[PDB]
């Protein structure tokens, strides 16, 4: 009989650190 | 003789979302 | 015999980028 399947791959990595927030209210 | 090698395993979960970016700048 | 088991996944897709981060601070 055939063998049985791999099991799952891992999770894949964390994404990136999102972009820099937008500026601050003006003075 | 043995059977037919397995198949291989699924892919992986798509990993989870980077973190938040960091604080914008000063207005 | 049973086949010998597939190879394990591949590792599932990197995450995507986190969002934008919190605002900054008043000018």
């Amino acid at each position: 009989p055939p063998g049985p399947p791999g099991l799952p791959g891992e999770r894949g990595l964390r994404g990136e650190p999102g972009p820099p927030g937008p500026p601050g209210p003006p003075g």
